[PDB]
């Protein structure tokens, strides 16, 4: 993190061997295993929660229930506000 670092994996909902994002505005942490980080990131690492789950490009919207964020193109119709808590939820959370 660059301000704080929560002690739970946003991907799994579990805590453990966590690697934190080194980008400002990101308090989130994840497991290297669930991220498929076979290669150990060196230096500034940006979590895939900044990457569009569809095209792999930079995400503009962030699903608040999974590391599947979306770009300006792949966010339309794919991400919506959950009426349960007001959190951004993607269509893949049935
Ligand atoms: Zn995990
Ligand atoms: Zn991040
Ligand atoms: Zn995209
Ligand atoms: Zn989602």
């Amino acid at each position: 993190g660059a301000m704080e670092r929560e002690d739970e994996c946003f991907s799994c909902g579990d805590a453990g061997q966590l690697v934190s994002c080194k980008k400002p505005g990101c308090p989130k942490v994840y497991h290297a295993d669930c991220l498929n980080l076979t290669k150990r990131p060196a230096g500034k690492w940006e979590c895939p929660w900044h990457q569009c789950d569809v095209c792999g490009k930079e995400a503009a919207s962030f699903c608040e229930m999974c590391p599947s964020s979306f770009c300006k193109q792949h966010r339309e119709g794919m991400l919506f506000i959950s009426k349960l808590d007001g959190r951004l939820s993607c269509t893949e959370h049935d």
